[PDB]
């Protein structure tokens, strides 16, 4: 009558007692084909609650397997050819039929959303993990990306820079106790130019409303790029008069998280960012983020898309749908050994491009 889910948990191990990250890998299966996705939460950040994915997917799978896949079927007959359809038609067509799975319609599974939506696209073309075709999948185009760079002694970070900068990378991401940072900021420029080196920054919420204008006023004398997520999310007065003052401009990663509908276009009129960071994971995937993407347009809003510390299989698909906006600027993607159990994949970083 129906069809079949299937998953199996595997969490992801970091290299190094070990620890992991919670994900799980999903397969839909009709008519002979099959689509994968992955369900990747980040605990801390991502809404989807951890100890309710297993019993989500359970739910799911007794759901499919008591109804014909009438609505899906359709769907994949329709979209079969794709030359004749966009992508944001094929995204808008499998969100409708996630909606009527009952899948996070509430918006309260994010990952799991994600993962079902790239089962979907995987089911339609074939099953041969090629989520979104185009230039980049047929290996005829590269995506920039940027390297990253950690907070440590002088010589070592000068290391490090050299060490991307010989790789090919000529943007770099830092995380960022403040003087510290500083002095160690302007003894990078000394050695390195913004037009030979750019960099971005990350705060991840660390600044508060108080020290946030005049450490933006310290950091813009640096000449970086932006600074991400100055103040911890949920205070968007506060962020406003941030970027409508700071001479450093400001993208904005955790405040787009659990915000749904016109809530979405709220948050942009009221703190009105020069950039905002997508991340299909935590937004409940690429039909979110593409709604993201065209808010931000509209209102004249830069962007740049990032991974979620996915698998190489999420870190796959995310690439493949990068690839559909012809990037000019360093996306956050590429390749980065940090699990013991990763899947075997044929992307690669070389030159500061990402390619298969």
């Amino acid at each position: 009558s129906g069809m079949e889910l299937s998953y199996r948990r595997s969490d992801l191990i970091f290299k190094r007692v070990l620890t992991s990250k919670p994900t799980w890998f999903v397969r839909l299966d009709i008519d002979g084909h099959g689509g994968q996705g992955e369900v990747s939460l980040i605990p801390g950040l991502s809404l989807d609650p951890e100890e309710q994915i297993g019993r989500e997917l359970d739910l799911l799978a007794r759901r499919l397997r008591a109804e014909e896949p009438i609505r899906l079927r359709q769907f994949l007959a329709e979209r079969g050819g794709a030359d004749f359809s966009d992508y944001r038609s094929v995204l808008t067509d499998i969100a409708g039929i996630l909606d009527s799975w009952q899948v996070s319609t509430d918006g309260r599974f994010p990952a799991l959303r994600f993962a079902l939506e790239m089962a979907l696209l995987d089911l339609l073309s074939g099953g041969r993990q090629e989520w979104f075709a185009s230039d980049f999948t047929r290996g005829e185009k590269r995506i920039p990306v940027n390297g990253l760079i950690w907070m440590g002694e002088a010589a070592f970070m000068q290391e490090q820079i050299e060490a991307k900068l010989a790789e090919g990378y000529g943007c770099l991401k830092l995380k960022i106790d403040f003087d510290k940072e500083c002095a160690l900021l302007a003894g990078i420029r000394e050695s390195f130019s913004p037009q030979q080196l750019e960099i971005r920054v990350d705060a991840n919420g660390a600044f508060s409303p108080a020290n946030a204008p005049q450490r933006l006023k310290r950091l813009s004398q640096f000449h970086l790029h932006s600074i991400e997520q100055p103040i911890r999310q949920h205070q968007w007065s506060e962020m406003a008069a941030l970027c409508a003052n700071s001479p450093l401009a400001i993208a904005l990663d955790e405040e787009l998280i659990g915000l749904g509908a016109e809530q979405r276009s709220a948050m942009l009129d009221a703190i009105r960012p020069q950039y905002i960071i997508l991340k299909p994971s935590l937004l409940g995937g690429f039909h979110y983020a593409g709604q993201w993407i065209e808010l931000a347009r509209e209102r004249g809003i830069g962007f740049w898309i990032t991974s979620a510390l996915e698998s190489n299989l999420g870190l796959a698909a995310i690439a493949q749908w990068t690839a559909l906006y012809q990037p000019t600027m360093p996306q956050g993607l590429g390749t980065g050994q940090l699990y013991t159990n990763n899947l075997p994949s044929n992307l690669a970083v070389d030159g500061g491009l990402l390619g298969v």
